[PDB]
């Protein structure tokens, strides 16, 4: 034990020092904390993390089915880095943004700039070409399946759509990490992701677990993440949030879940308390409540980063 942990601590340095920090962990430890991080809209996903939002300069990967939630979390991340006075791009080749739920998540989709290019190479090169500039702070690719390599475009073996994110992933990895721009990369449950499934510092899985409801009728969705990959801080952590159809992820619902998770907020059966005062009987009137009071809402989020150290 005394002197095996001496061996083992020179071993995991040799290994931090040769391949880089974050490429051994015990899923135990604390998470390194850095300076400025992009939050993802819930308190529950920034704890997940562990840093406490999406790594600055690093490639993200979401992925998921059909309409899980992948494409709000993105947004809210560019919502927030947006909030914070950064640059955002959308690179497009789905066709399928909202913008009026952009607009009501908190994107600022005038400044936003976007791109809806002609092939997977344009996509890739366009979104270096931004990269390099060091102007943007967050990037969003939509999708990997659809960045189609021109040669199948153009009619013309098949495979070099995988050698195309190859390629284009070993450029892109260093311009992120000089420029300090967050690249997502939004996947569906595919082609290509198997090298992007090695250079994301973060893979997060994206699934819907019920449907929320609105007395008889469908509201959203309780929503939840797993981190699969995390170069950041100790993997496979887990969370849960809702996304309110119109709205998006309830920020102020998952500062009550995270509340009554670390004792901040306690119960006394429907009734969710706080140091003292009612915040309101069941989870709306609860959540309701943080909405309308905005000053108590950040003081209880206060309250959880100080708590864990997000």
């Amino acid at each position: 034990t005394p002197d095996r942990e001496k061996a083992l601590e020179l071993a995991v340095a040799q290994i931090e020092k040769s391949y880089g920090k974050g490429s051994v962990m015990r899923l135990g430890d604390e998470a390194r904390q850095p300076i400025s991080v992009i939050p993802t809209g819930s308190i529950a996903l920034d704890v997940a993390l562990g840093i406490g939002g999406l790594p600055r300069g690093r490639v993200i990967e979401i992925y998921g089915p059909e309409s899980s939630g992948k494409t709000t979390v993105a947004l809210h991340a560019v919502a927030n880095a947006q909030a914070a006075g950064g640059v955002a791009a959308f690179i497009d080749a789905e066709h399928a943004l909202d913008p009026d739920y952009a607009k009501k998540l908190g994107v600022d989709t005038d400044s936003l700039l976007v791109s809806q290019p002609d092939t997977g190479e344009q996509a890739l090169e366009i979104a270096d070409m931004l990269i390099r500039s060091g102007a943007l702070d967050i990037v969003v690719i939509d999708s990997v399946a659809a960045l189609v390599p021109r040669a199948e475009l153009e009619g013309e073996h098949v495979g070099l759509q995988a050698r195309l994110m190859s390629q284009a992933l070993r450029k892109m990895t260093g311009a992120l990490n000089n420029s300090g721009t967050t690249a997502i990369f939004i996947n569906q449950l595919t082609t290509g992701g198997k090298a992007l499934k090695f250079y994301a510092s973060v893979r997060m899985d994206v699934r819907r677990v019920e449907t929320l409801k609105d007395g008889t009728n469908a509201v959203g969705n309780r929503t939840r993440v797993k981190v699969v990959k995390n170069k950041c801080s100790p993997p496979f952590k887990q969370a849960e949030f809702d996304i309110l159809y119109g709205k998006g992820i309830s920020r102020e619902g998952s500062l009550i879940d995270m509340g009554v998770d670390q004792g901040l907020i306690r119960k006394s059966g429907a009734w969710f308390t706080y140091e003292g005062e009612q915040l309101g009987q069941g989870k709306e009137n609860a959540r309701n409540f943080l909405v309308e009071n905005a000053d108590v809402a950040d003081e209880i989020e206060k309250k959880i980063k100080e708590k864990l150290g997000i």
